């Protein structure tokens, strides 16, 4: 049994060591899901890290436009291609189109590929959009056979190879069966939003991860599924898997997190802001109502803000924003605003997928976290939630329990 | 790398900088969703702001009928064509139709295009309904080749181009392209919502998903960005709060028992400084309190975002200090109560950026001791919140952007 | 920009001034939704009101049967056709069918049309069922082209023209795309009832109304969407957008409405009955239990009854029944029985569509109305609702509030 | 203008006057839904009541087998054919099948029809399954033409005609016609409901929608139209009400605790004047109270409207004074409790028009203090209503068609 690394941000561990070797890998998805991009990033990881030389075969695209494509994420290729990098086989269609006086055997292409390889020492080659080859030549007979002779030749040469091809979940095998291990990238549309996800049906004769898992793009494709106060009466009432403030609207947790972090700045540990609600002037005039000094609390090099409206972005992209925020600036202690907004407008398995993700990341990078949310939690989710909190009546937060014991059980009796 | 503005109202930011440059972008939607409009208005935007001349290729529509189209928006194109700026290329089928005796090399059209551009120096080109040639020519073979050489030739010329093609489906033999917007018209319940989905721009920063839109003079879209408090006054008790000028108030209570309309002195203050549900019958009912309406003057019928934009341009027209929204509950329903309206957050955000003051009325469900606050439930983002309702019963809920007496 | 009036009962205001002019209007719907009828009524409005002479082209139907069709609604045409009315071009198929020895250009038909027009001074022409022309001649090639040359010719002549053509909501463009502004009439079937509705996708280069709206038929097609006690302790408890009696089963509101109107008859203002429940003998033996005299209250020329079982008829047809009841006899004050029945068996957006309709009509034609309904309102709808109402316990109706103040707040304390 | 009766049980009023006249009406349904039956019985109705002779054209069915069909309904047609009244035209395919050497002019059939009519003077014609010729002749071209000239020829002759054709679909290449009934057989849950939908009659008064039906001798359908009170007596307390002879009573209570069966003296009164859940085991249980059943004699298994019509003709058979319905809850379920039964209103209406007295049993859901009254909830239309059930607890709900003591 064989295997080869890729190190696409978080894909490899699902394949438990990457793609098969000496075997043909087919990648299929609906138009607009970054198949070509997957090929590019794959091979660029290869040549940059492993110096595993590459061949990028393109039918749909023009080279100049594929380089101007990839240059978006900050990868400069042709100047570095002069190093003997990756070689782009141009299989873009002759614009004048072609006429036929008989049938063809696409020996020219495959032999061209193998000279290109045996010149470039390449052990890795990607191939963009075979369906275009089916829509290039209107003879759907032969292209099957000669794509097959290609993939077989690549299996002989033992090189790692990739194929990209074009309704997602339903009957999806496109039109080109003919391959030996298959990744299907689908982005599903639900309600009025978009979830980019990767399914691996199975990798034949090799360990594979069970099921489909959502992803997003950065400089290279990412997802990582699988894991595994100070102030106030503070501790008097209390005696980390993050704190929870679950409360009726106007939860005023704003207080608790604001000076949860403000003390943090006092003691010198690093703090950060991550708020998805109020315009942060009102965030700290509601905080400047306390008499604290937030704009004075940030002589830079200490905290960062720029808020973000929840609905304006998909949830796990927010997850990435704060992932590499907390990665860029390494806070000791931070707090998260209004889980409530993320609690609705979203199928609660998405929202809880998310909350398990963030809770898991924060709990064991031993970073301390807070979380606020407002009730009508009525999303019912229990578990790993740690600390929770004559005429008129005022607000009275108090705790059940923490850790494994101690605090106050009874409220403000 | 690179991208080009459209400056059509609210699309440019969805594409994170407008349409791509030197590449042909395909625009597709089901018939009757204003693709042609997007194209026309695209070239008109180009030419009016940038003096970037345009070539509009039209099969389906008739040229003179495209101008009689455009005069609805109040724009004179024939004057613009004589200005030597925009050219409407007539590629409409001769009504006499076609007879066929062989295969085609569709060079004629493309050469016509490139002569038109290289004469007008044009940097913008729209192409309305390539699908029409498919409804003209029964050969799905060659048109592949000639569309590809067209779009490619245009990329040699480097001009930005648009192709229009004919619910949640694919592209009906239009062949993949290198950047694609699919604007879809949705039919839900018993009303119809026009939305724009942008599928892909390859190698470029892009916004996530489908986004609702409506039409004005040009297409309008809804993206997503972002005395210490002069208020009413109200006698007896005079604001325990007041409601900050940059705030919004929430009165949630069973029934529309708020007929008293607290907005009465919310407005009285407005007029005080001099600054500015039959609302006729309610305003002989408002003169029951003793206010001076006759001297004060010196829902299903519209889609939600039509309410949103109409009021956008009322408040744009007259610069209100403080106004209120009547029976938001009514706007919450007629839509069935599980269809969750983002909407209110949008306008709320808007209130935040122009120091405009808003009040909000809404009717709550049952009566006594409902732990449930509001029907489909308006929570935070609302600055000022309050209750309502043995007698009628006012109370304050919870705020700490200020503090005071917790009522009753 | 151009426009032309039609005055079909309530259609024009959606088109904000009617159909386009000098442009081809296509009308499509599933079989059995009154497309042909729409054409007929259109042109009959034209010639009767505007003296805009007309041409009715028919492929499917035979003239004699189209006149016997239209004569159902009380329109007598052929005798009036002698006036130089509308001209029916007979394009009914030769029953013997036809044989083919080559292809045809349908010049005969179009030229016939234009002579007919230039003889009849016509500015308006309707055309019934083009799909039949596709199912008349089995050559689906040419009929496209020559229908196109027809519609184009009509655009040249500047005449207003209409085309009728044959699964409703889903993929509906029939088979004949070829037109320049489109009305789609669909009747949907839900549960076990039928809703006739009009959708206008868009009218090209012209104002159009946003969305689809239900309709029914009378003498001509109708719909109008878009708008915009006395006795008892009476007012002691109270101190018009209609009254509401919402109550537990056996709401006995029957009392309150019965002599709500009976006093009305006393004072002389006009009253009417609109009951959708009990056989009206029991209606007024439950009322003759009060000692009142209903059959004696109606010496005719005062009130009218004839009850109607809710389920036996679609809701907005009831709406029309009372619309032209209250229009025929002009009541001052009336009451409506058992909104409860209409509250269930119906998707509540239909029921509330309805209730907003009737409430709106009654409130500002300044007619006074009452409404009874029984709870298990639990349909939750608030707003424009005005006035609402040791061992055993009896019934006790009392009010919250009315207008903007006064009445009794407290019940029968 | 004009229309002609069918006098088939309950269809005529759905069409607001029966089938159209001088026009060919198409009858379509999925195979196995009794279209042929509608046709046969149509012509038999015509001929038996009006002595309006009929021509029945049959492809699918065999003539002798159509008579052995009809003998199920107890009707002798062969006697009617020899009476010189009805003629069953055999257009069944010769089992030996067909060979083809060219195109057809299907004049033979039509000329046969018109000879048959002009001989029998017939005014009624049925045509069962034109679709059969489509399952006979593989040319979908000409049959268009010959069906059209058939139906048209029949309209010259002015006779009323019916065409039968072969779930919620269209017409499977049958071509549009000028008035159409689609009778559909529905499959829901795990039972099947036959309904008749009537799609259109052009230029004519018509009823709205789909309407459920069942079969008897002829098809039956369910349209929609429309001592001061001798009752039980019951000792101790003797009717605080009594329940009027034209009334209906409602006893709603948790469980079938009404085993006491108030109907006991509701019936005792019936016998008193002399006028007329194992109901065997319940009637050794009824003899536990001391009544005299042995001397008294001097659900899923059937569809709802089969219960309705069966009881329609029991009450038609025996003219009851007063009878009651056992455990209506049971009829409310076995159907899943959201499937709302109109049904009970229908029979209720019926009770109103023949002075028949009815009582109704039903079991309610939980127990104490349910603001909810009845499960799927029976409200008004019920005249007399009552409650049931620390001990058992009778109480009266609310009526003012009379007044009395509000119980307990
Ligand atoms: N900066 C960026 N941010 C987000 N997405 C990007 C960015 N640059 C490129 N993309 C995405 O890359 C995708 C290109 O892949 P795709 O559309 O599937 O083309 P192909 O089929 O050739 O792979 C586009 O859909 C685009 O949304
Ligand atoms: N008063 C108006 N209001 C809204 N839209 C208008 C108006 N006048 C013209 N238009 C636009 O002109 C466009 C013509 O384009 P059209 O061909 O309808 O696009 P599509 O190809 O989607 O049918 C219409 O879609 C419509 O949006
Ligand atoms: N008095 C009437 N009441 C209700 N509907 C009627 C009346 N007279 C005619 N109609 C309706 O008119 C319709 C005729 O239009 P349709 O069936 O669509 O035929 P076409 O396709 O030729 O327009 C019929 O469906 C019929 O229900
Ligand atoms: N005892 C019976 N009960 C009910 N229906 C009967 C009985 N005997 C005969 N029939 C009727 O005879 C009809 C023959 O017509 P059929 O060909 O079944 O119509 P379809 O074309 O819908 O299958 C049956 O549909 C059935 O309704």
């Amino acid at each position: 049994v064989k295997k080869i690394p890729t190190m696409i941000e978080g894909f490899d561990d699902i394949s438990h060591g990457g793609l098969p070797q000496g075997r043909t890998t087919l990648v299929s998805g609906t138009s607009g899901t970054g198949k070509t991009l997957f090929a590019v990033q794959f091979l660029y990881n290869g040549i940059t890290i492993f110096n595993e030389p590459g061949i990028f075969v393109t039918f749909e695209e023009s080279p100049q436009d594929i380089i101007k494509n990839a240059l978006s994420f900050g990868w400069n290729l042709q100047s570095l291609i002069d190093q003997g990098k990756l070689f782009i086989l141009d299989a873009s269609p002759d614009p004048d189109g072609q006429e036929v006086a008989g049938d063809f055997d696409l020996s020219a292409l495959i032999e061209r590929i193998q000279y290109a390889i045996r010149k470039y020492k390449a052990t890795r080659v990607s191939i963009d959009s075979v369906t275009a080859v089916f829509q290039q030549y209107d003879a759907a007979s032969v292209v099957r056979r000669e794509i097959f002779r290609l993939a077989f030749r690549l299996k002989q040469l033992g090189v790692t190879t990739i194929m990209t091809t074009e309704g997602p979940v339903a009957r999806f095998g496109v039109e080109e069966f003919v391959s030996d291990n298959v990744v299907i990238l689908r982005n599903v549309l639900e309600g009025e939003r978009r979830r980019r996800t990767v399914e691996i049906l199975k990798l034949r004769g090799t360990t594979h991860m069970k099921g489909e898992y959502p992803f997003t793009i950065n400089n290279g494709i990412n997802i990582f599924p699988l894991g595994a106060s100070g102030v106030k009466t503070l501790d008097e009432m209390c005696g980390d898997s993050i704190i929870l403030a679950t409360g009726a609207t106007g939860t005023g947790k704003t207080l608790l997190v604001s000076k949860f972090l403000e003390t943090g700045c006092q003691q010198g540990e690093r703090a950060l802001l991550f708020a998805y609600e109020e315009s942060r002037a009102q965030l700290s005039r509601n905080a400047s109502s306390w008499g604290i000094d937030f704009e004075e609390l940030e002589r830079r090099g200490l905290l960062r803000i720029i808020c973000a409206y929840p609905e304006s972005a998909g949830l796990e992209d927010h997850l990435q924003i704060i992932k590499s925020e907390i990665a860029d600036f390494k806070p000791s202690r931070v707090a998260i605003d209004s889980l409530s907004a993320l609690a609705r407008g979203v199928s609660n398995n998405a929202f809880r997928q998310f909350v398990i993700g963030v809770t898991g990341f924060a709990k064991q990078e031993e970073i301390t976290g807070f979380f606020t949310n407002t009730t009508d939690t009525e999303s019912h989710i229990e578990t790993i939630t740690d600390t929770i909190l004559r005429g008129e009546m005022s607000r009275a937060i108090n705790v059940f329990k923490m850790r494994g014991s101690w605090h106050d059980k009874g409220i403000r009796e």
